[PDB]
């Protein structure tokens, strides 16, 4: 109705490659000699695939839309990739995996943040 | 740490039993012949189902906990869950499936409340 | 060891594309005048979604790699996105939408079916 | 038709109780000082967690229902409970959450094999 229908693309797109992204980073980190020191972005890696695939899916559906179910999700999503993005970053100079998957939840959680502010 | 383990164990049970509710739930009211006054019922099961199946991961988690992060998903949890649960309890009088899916998505929401006023 | 990473890499991007694609589908055909006609449809494109979400993030995982695990995932993600394919093909003169989506499914099960044969 | 509507239902609650059992043994074995060696356990866990959502959900759907997708999905989680099994069971003698998380996975295994063999 007052959606822009560009961001919401936008947050789906990224909602995608972020999971995939942080799927993708838990299972890097995992086979890193380093591990034992990786626990908590693996941990972390693991929500933010779980709340952006969900994400994604709820944002896809226009039907009986509820401003306060897609509100309550798309902040949920933002607080994981801030967590997950800071996470990551701290990570950054152990493994470039975890650097692309800092840019990747930094992204996201801009894309959410964006959404979320037009309501 | 102050986190009530057997809040966390009922809440976790719960966001299972109801996220395969709602997913049973979309499919009876799409066999439904009343189906096209359904639609925002099943739309509104599909993101309950989505939302309590990443809300049970990320609580199963105790790694690397982050409050924040598990505060924003249980919040997005009992949102959907009491949107879901209000949307089946007015087809509750079309179906008795609807009836027991309003049951659980109630009972979920106030799983997710009690853990949440914990932090 | 034998297997193609550009094939994996296009798998996965397909599967995540295929997931959005039949999530988006789901909601549209839910959302027609038709829907009475297109229960089959959206209950696959249900599925479907599932699927490709469940063998995204299992083919984005390096780590312990077991070929048995693979390969069933893959045929399963293959089988589903054919029976979605056809589904949607039978609606795509209703919907334009159901046309892309039959697209997108044909697209995954090739890129399923590609990596399938290398093993 | 055919189908056991008792061993479905067995099928459905023991994938939710094995993909919640997945999910919290890879949490469980991430937080072992051991972490090193549980890199394959931990992976195997995580992809059985996603095969079961994915399978726990297709089987509770009943509309258009397509045994070639239904059967191609069981014998995926199968496959994957059998392998994440057999790599619970060899981490056993090192943390009591694994032979549990073992146990989960051999019984969702038959629950899927049982179904599977009444097509
Ligand atoms: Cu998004
Ligand atoms: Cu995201
Ligand atoms: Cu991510
Ligand atoms: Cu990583
Ligand atoms: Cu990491
Ligand atoms: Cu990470
Ligand atoms: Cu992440
Ligand atoms: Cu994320
Ligand atoms: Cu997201
Ligand atoms: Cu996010
Ligand atoms: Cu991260
Ligand atoms: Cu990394
Ligand atoms: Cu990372
Ligand atoms: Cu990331
Ligand atoms: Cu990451
Ligand atoms: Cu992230
Ligand atoms: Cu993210
Ligand atoms: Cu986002
Ligand atoms: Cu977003
Ligand atoms: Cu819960
Ligand atoms: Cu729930
Ligand atoms: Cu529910
Ligand atoms: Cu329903
Ligand atoms: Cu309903
Ligand atoms: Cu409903
Ligand atoms: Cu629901
Ligand atoms: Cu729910
Ligand atoms: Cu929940
Ligand atoms: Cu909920
Ligand atoms: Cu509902
Ligand atoms: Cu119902
Ligand atoms: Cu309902
Ligand atoms: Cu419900
Ligand atoms: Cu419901
Ligand atoms: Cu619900
Ligand atoms: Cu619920
Ligand atoms: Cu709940
Ligand atoms: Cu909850
Ligand atoms: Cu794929
Ligand atoms: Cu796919
Ligand atoms: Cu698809
Ligand atoms: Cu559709
Ligand atoms: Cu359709
Ligand atoms: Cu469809
Ligand atoms: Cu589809
Ligand atoms: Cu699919
Ligand atoms: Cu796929
Ligand atoms: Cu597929
Ligand atoms: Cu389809
Ligand atoms: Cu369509
Ligand atoms: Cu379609
Ligand atoms: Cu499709
Ligand atoms: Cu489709
Ligand atoms: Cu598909
Ligand atoms: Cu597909
Ligand atoms: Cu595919
Ligand atoms: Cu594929
Ligand atoms: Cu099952
Ligand atoms: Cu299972
Ligand atoms: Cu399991
Ligand atoms: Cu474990
Ligand atoms: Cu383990
Ligand atoms: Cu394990
Ligand atoms: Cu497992
Ligand atoms: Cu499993
Ligand atoms: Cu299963
Ligand atoms: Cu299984
Ligand atoms: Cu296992
Ligand atoms: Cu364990
Ligand atoms: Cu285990
Ligand atoms: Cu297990
Ligand atoms: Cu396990
Ligand atoms: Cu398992
Ligand atoms: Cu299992
Ligand atoms: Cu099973
Ligand atoms: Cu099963």
């Amino acid at each position: 109705g007052g959606v822009d229908r560009e961001a919401m693309a936008r947050c789906i797109e990224e909602c995608l490659r972020c999971a995939q992204a942080c799927t993708a980073c838990a299972d890097a980190c995992l086979s890193e000699p380093t591990v034992a020191d990786l626990t908590k972005c693996i941990r972390t890696d693991m929500d933010c695939a779980d709340v952006c695939t969900a994400t994604a899916a709820v944002l896809s559906r226009h039907t009986g839309y509820d401003a306060n179910v897609t509100r309550a999700v798309l902040q949920a999503c933002a607080t994981v990739c801030a967590a997950c993005g800071d996470e990551c970053a701290r990570a950054a100079g152990m493994a470039e995996h975890c650097r692309v998957c800092a840019e990747a939840c930094r992204s996201c959680e801009q894309a959410c943040q964006e959404l979320l502010a037009g309501l």
